[PDB]
């Protein structure tokens, strides 16, 4: 990840403007929307919560956990930490991120600074569900002057995304202020 | 340097009794000592900061500053970047790091944050003087409960070093309450 630090701009965008923070939040989505599609039920939820972090969730079958032969480390890690942009530029540049994976009757929980994972990919519980869920808190010495998730931007993306994936439910909630949408084309 | 990130404790030591904290020390004291015996004066200063800083001055050649032809990026930031344990472990546990090596008449200056440097080594001016000189602030995020350096604890490791290492003077200067003292054989 470090020649993703050496350079952000060259990875996520404009760090400046809104564009870059913006797109931590598409990176993430498009991920979410490819494990939704593998499925028959379909759906992801973005939420803006009120301490400025966005947690994106789909209920697929869950990211790999199992420990990767080469790497040592669960799949899920080596996802999150090696190098669309891929997750990791997103990991790399979110002062803390959480991974929170269900799968095989079983909760993995992660968390992670500055790319850093804090402990191994632990199972923390059980669960009837699956899916896999990423809470991200973007790095404000990355993110300058805009540092805060405009609700307009991700509504318009979102609703021109629900167009290209048919079947795929898409919720936005914003808890600072209560507002939120749902995108559910089922086209063809 | 994320594999040093991730596990502090089996690169450093300990990041909660100040074991880790002070070994910070050590490690840039030992790269200090080695530069300072191939030059001429052979000194080393040890500076505890009062913004709870340390930086070590060597008057040795100064490490070598050119491109390193299989990095793409200068000698220096190799060494700085690239995993005795090494520099690079004391490098990615700081918060800051500022390196200033003199070298062919020619001041250079690279700054890192957490091992990430926030510019390419770049020469900032003339100098007659010759050696290498790293101040770094560890991570608060890292070295918890112990986080200050305590004086003795770097003097009594300095003690031992100088006897071993003969020819090498050390000064070790406390600028939070003046305390300085010279270890020479
Ligand atoms: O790299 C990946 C792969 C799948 C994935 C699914 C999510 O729902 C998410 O929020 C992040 C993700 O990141
Ligand atoms: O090769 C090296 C690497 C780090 C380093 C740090 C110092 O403080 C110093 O005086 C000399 C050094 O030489
Ligand atoms: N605050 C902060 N910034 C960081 C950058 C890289 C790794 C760890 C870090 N902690």
């Amino acid at each position: 990840l470090d020649a993703v630090r050496k350079r952000p701009g060259m990875y996520i965008g404009d760090t400046d403007d809104g564009t870059g923070l913006h797109h931590m939040v598409f990176e993430v989505v498009d991920n979410a929307i490819d494990e939704a599609l593998a499925g028959h039920c379909k759906e992801i939820i973005v939420t803006i919560h009120a301490d400025n972090s966005v947690s994106v969730q789909d209920d697929g079958r869950g990211i790999p956990t199992g420990i990767h032969p080469e790497e040592g480390v669960s799949a899920a890690e080596v996802i999150m930490t090696v190098l669309g942009v891929g997750v990791s530029v997103v990991n790399a540049l979110s002062q803390k991120l959480e991974l929170v994976i269900q799968r095989e009757g079983k909760i993995h929980r992660q968390i992670y600074e500055h790319g850093v994972p804090q402990a191994p990919l632990a199972v923390t519980g059980e669960t009837e569900k699956t899916g896999t869920m990423v809470r991200f808190w973007p790095s404000l010495e990355t993110f300058t002057n805009v540092t805060e998730f405009e609700y307009e931007i991700l509504a318009k993306r979102l609703r021109e995304l629900s167009f290209l994936n048919s079947g795929v439910s898409i919720r936005l909630r914003d808890k600072r202020d209560g507002k939120e949408d749902h995108f559910h084309y089922e086209g063809g």
